[PDB]
C-alpha cells in the first residue's frame, strides 16, 4: 500500500461504481489512491497473496460502456486522480522525442505538457482527450490519424506494468515483449500500466478542417479509401466520416490539413488540389480554420453543450465495430439502409471511416478483421433520460446489427468488446489468438484479479 490510501468515502465508491455507459453498477469495497507505481504493486501483490483473492481494477476516466473498470466487492485503483512529471527526451536512435507519462494521465494533460516543453505532441489521437493513457492503450486509441500513424498502441516505446502478481515490470518490443504486446490492446487483463513512453512529433500550429457531402456510398467510400492510401507525398492529416440523418441517405467526409508558420503559404493550394480529385456533391464543402489544440479538443466543446442540456449523464448503449472493406457496401445496405431504414433512429452520431491494418502491430492483443483495409463504424448512441424504452430500443438495434453481421458472414470485430460469454470471446479472438490470450493470463494474472469487469476470465 505504501504512500497510497484506501478510501471508503461514499462519493469515491459511487464514482467507482459507475461509468459513461450509465448502466453497469458493481460497487467495490474500497477505492485506492496511489502515490506511485509501488503503491499499485503493493495493493495488487496483497490481492494475489490473500487466501480468497479480491478483484482489483484500474479506473482511468470511467469512459467504459459496460462496467469494464468496475471491481465488485474489490478495490478500484483511481489512476487519473491528481497525485515530478518527466520532460520530453530526444533520442538519436529513435530519431525523435518521447515522453514518460503516468498510466492514469489524461491525453489532454499529456498534450498540454508536451506543447509547453518544446511544442511537441503525440502523433496518434482519440477524438476525445479526457481519456486515460492506460485506458486507451488497453484498447487501441483511434481517431482520423490512425490510417497513417496507426492507433495509439502503435505509438508507444515502453511501459511499466504492475502484473496480477503485484510485480513491477518494464517492457517494450525488446524487453519482456510478451507482456508489452499482451498489455497493448489487452483489456487490462495482464497488468496495470503505471508508465507509458509515448512517441512525439513537432505539433502543427493550425488546422484547416473540411467537411463535404455525398449521396453515393460507393463514391464516398472510394474517396475515403483513396485518401487513406496517400502519404507512403501530399495527403490529408486526418480522415473521418459519418452517416447523415436526412431529417436516400447522406454521408459526410471529414478531413483536415495541418500547418505551421512555414507551411501556411502552401495550405490553400494543397487543399484545393486534394479536393479537386474528390467526388463530393458540388457546393457542399464546409471549411473552418482553427488552432491545432482547438481542433483536438472539439469533442469536449460538444460535451459542455450536452451537459448544459442535461444530455451527457444518460445511458450510452454504444456499438463500435471494425468492418472489412470488402463487406462495407453490404454493411451500408444491410444496416444503414436496412436495420435503420435510412432514418436519427441511431440515437446519435454514426461515424464511419477506413484504416490500414499494416499500421497495427500484429503482435498486440488488439483484434481487427482479417483484411488490410477495414472500417470503424461507431454507433455513438445516447438513450433519452428517464425513458427505459429508449435504452431497450437502442440495445435491440445493436443486437440486430451483430445478428446481421454473423448471419451474412461479415467478419466484423467489436472494438471495446462487451461480449461476456466464453465461446463468444473465443469467436472474437479466433483459435490462435485465444490460446495466446489465455496463456498470457495464466502467466501474468493466474488468479484473474484484474479487470474482471471485462468478463473474460473467472475472477475471485
Ligand atoms: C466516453 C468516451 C469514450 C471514447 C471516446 C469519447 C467518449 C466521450 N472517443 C474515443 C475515440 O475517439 N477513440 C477511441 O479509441 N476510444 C474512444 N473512447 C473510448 C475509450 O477509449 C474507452 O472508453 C477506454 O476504455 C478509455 O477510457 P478510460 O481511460 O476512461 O478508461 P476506463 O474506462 O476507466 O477503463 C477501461 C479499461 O481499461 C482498464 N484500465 C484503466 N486504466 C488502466 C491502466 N492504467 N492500465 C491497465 N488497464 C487499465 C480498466 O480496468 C478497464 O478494463
Ligand atoms: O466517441 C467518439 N467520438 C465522438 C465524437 N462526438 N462525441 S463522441 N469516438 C469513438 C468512441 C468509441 C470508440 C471509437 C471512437 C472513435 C471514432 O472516431
Amino acid at each position: 500500500v505504501g504512500g497510497g490510501r484506501l478510501s471508503v468515502d461514499a462519493s469515491d465508491i459511487a464514482e467507482a461504481s459507475r461509468d459513461f455507459g450509465g448502466v453497469a453498477r458493481a460497487e467495490p469495497m474500497a477505492v485506492f489512491h496511489p502515490r506511485a507505481a509501488g503503491d499499485v504493486a503493493g495493493l495488487v501483490g496483497a490481492a494475489f497473496r490473500s487466501a480468497r483473492g479480491f478483484r482489483v481494477s484500474a479506473r482511468g476516466h470511467g469512459h467504459s460502456i459496460s462496467g469494464q473498470a468496475q471491481a465488485a466487492g474489490g478495490v478500484v485503483v483511481d489512476m487519473s486522480r491528481g497525485r515530478a512529471r518527466a520532460l520530453p527526451v530526444h533520442s538519436a536512435a529513435l530519431g525523435g522525442h518521447y515522453v514518460d507519462v503516468w498510466g492514469g494521465e489524461l491525453w489532454v494533460d499529456v498534450l498540454n505538457w508536451t506543447l509547453s516543453h518544446g511544442g511537441l505532441a503525440p502523433r496518434s489521437w482519440t477524438d476525445y482527450l479526457y481519456l486515460s493513457v492506460g485506458g486507451t492503450l488497453s484498447n487501441a486509441g483511434i481517431s482520423g490519424q490512425a490510417f497513417h500513424h496507426g492507433p495509439q498502441i502503435s505509438n508507444v516505446y515502453e511501459l511499466d506494468v504492475v502484473t496480477g502478481k503485484g510485480e513491477v515490470v518494464t517492457c517494450s518490443e525488446t524487453e519482456n515483449p510478451d507482456l508489452f504486446f499482451g498489455v497493448l490492446g489487452g483489456l487490462g487483463q495482464f497488468g496495470i500500466i503505471t508508465r507509458a513512453r509515448i512517441a512525439l512529433e513537432r505539433a502543427p500550429k493550425r488546422v484547416r478542417w473540411i467537411r463535404a457531402l455525398y449521396s453515393n456510398f460507393s463514391e464516398f467510400t472510394a474517396d475515403q479509401e483513396r485518401l487513406i492510401s496517400l502519404g507512403s507525398g501530399r495527403r490529408f492529416d486526418y480522415v473521418e466520416g459519418f452517416v447523415v440523418a436526412a431529417e436516400s441517405v447522406l454521408y459526410c467526409l471529414e478531413v483536415t490539413k495541418n500547418y505551421d508558420d512555414e507551411t501556411a503559404g502552401s495550405v490553400d493550394q494543397d487543399v484545393d488540389t486534394l479536393l479537386g480529385e474528390l467526388n463530393f456533391l458540388p457546393g457542399t464543402v464546409f471549411t473552418t480554420d482553427l488552432p491545432y489544440v482547438d481542433f483536438l479538443d472539439r469533442v469536449h466543446k460538444a460535451e459542455l453543450k450536452l451537459r448544459a442540456k442535461g444530455m451527457w449523464e444518460v445511458p450510452h448503449p454504444w456499438l463500435n465495430l471494425f468492418v472489412p472493406a470488402s463487406r462495407i457496401a453490404d454493411f451500408d445496405r444491410g444496416v444503414f439502409r436496412g436495420v435503420l431504414g435510412g432514418r436519427a433512429g441511431a440515437g446519435g452520431p454514426v461515424l464511419i471511416y477506413p484504416m490500414n491494418k499494416h499500421k497495427w502491430d500484429p503482435r498486440s492483443s488488439a483484434v481487427t478483421p482479417d483484411e488490410e483495409v477495414f472500417y470503424l463504424v461507431a454507433f455513438l448512441r445516447s438513450a433519452l433520460p428517464g425513458a427505459p424504452e429508449s435504452l431497450e430500443a437502442l440495445a435491440r438495434q445493436n443486437q440486430r446489427i451483430l445478428d446481421f453481421c454473423a448471419g451474412t458472414g461479415i467478419g466484423a470485430k467489436q472494438y471495446l468488446p462487451g461480449h461476456k460469454a466464453r465461446h463468444e470471446w473465443a469467436e472474437h479472438f479466433g483459435a490462435a489468438r485465444w490460446d495466446r490470450f489465455a496463456r498470457l493470463k495464466a502467466e501474468f494474472d493466474p488468479r484473474a484479479i484484474l479487470a474482471a469487469g471485462q468478463g473474460i476470465f473467472r475472477p475471485p
